[PDB]
């Protein structure tokens, strides 16, 4: 709309960098019943959360608070030295507060990956965005669940934690297949034992290659062990035993948390 003034394409709807013509902000600019569901995301407000500031319709664009970089540029920048464990667990609890207000609200993000968290100077990690990349897809998605819960969120988040502190994607799969069995290879193939009910997905097929599962000392090393706990908790198969946002705040791991402030070349 001529309100804005495109400063910057920031990335592919496509996103620019803008500037209100009018209150001189600057904002990410995001052009696109789905109507009165956007709307209602617009009351959806928290610190961890990016701001949707406006929804410009008009023959769709979003309008959001503008951050200057995202978990994925900052990773890459880290990636010689790896983001500092303080940094790392300040962002998973941020995230975990974040989804725990979403997951009240009954909102799913459904696509967490780390090009939509964002980050800022003063060491804030927020949600954004509530080919494509599979890395995240929790199981139960990937078996053809038609009505998956919240607990999709918890398994991209506890990858995105994998990732920072391995420095490597957990489960970088090229094909739906290739994911699902990244999975199976790493957490052991799923069945009825740890999964009541898995066999009756609409996707399992009984002839899935049967792995054992692996240590989880052998996937995220160096994390310490409240750190793999919870990890363990945040990728169990079963979406009803994996940890809630919630429960997660509360995990032994969080007791010494902090927020430290990333250095940022901006
Ligand atoms: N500086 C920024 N401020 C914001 C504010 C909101 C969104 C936002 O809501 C969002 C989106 F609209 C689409 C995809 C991912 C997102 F995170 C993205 N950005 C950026 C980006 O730099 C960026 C990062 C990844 C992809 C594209 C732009």
């Amino acid at each position: 709309m001529e309100n804005f003034q495109k400063v910057e394409k920031i990335g592919e709807g496509v996103v620019y960098k803008a500037r209100n013509k009018l209150t001189g902000e600057v904002v990410a600019l995001k052009k696109i019943t789905a109507i009165r569901e956007i709307s209602l995301l617009k009351e959806l407000n928290h610190p961890n959360i990016v701001k949707l500031l406006d929804v410009i319709h008009t023959e769709l664009y979003l309008v959001f608070e503008f951050l200057h970089q995202d978990l994925k540029k900052f990773m890459d920048a880290s990636a010689l030295t790896g983001i500092p464990l303080p940094l790392i667990k300040s962002y998973l609890f941020q995230l975990l507060q974040g989804l725990a207000f979403c997951h009240s609200h009954r909102v799913l993000h459904r696509d967490l990956k780390p090009q939509n968290l964002l980050i800022n100077t003063e060491g804030a990690i927020k949600l954004a965005d509530f080919v494509v990349t599979l890395w995240y897809r929790a199981p139960e998605i990937l078996l053809g669940c038609k009505y998956y819960s919240t607990a999709v969120d918890i398994w991209s988040l506890g990858c995105i934690f994998a990732e920072m502190v391995t420095r490597r994607a957990l489960f970088p799969g090229d094909s739906e297949i290739d994911q699902l069995f990244r999975i199976f290879r790493t957490l052991g193939t799923p069945d009825e034992v740890v999964w009541p009910g898995v066999t009756s997905m609409p996707d399992y097929k009984p002839s899935f290659p049967k792995w054992a599962r692996q240590d989880f000392s052998k996937v995220v090393p160096p994390l310490d062990e409240d750190g793999r706990s919870l990890l363990s908790q945040m990728l169990h198969y079963d979406p009803n035993k994996r940890i809630s946002a919630k429960a997660a705040l509360a995990h032994p791991f969080f007791q010494d948390v902090t927020k430290p402030v990333p250095h940022l070349r901006l």
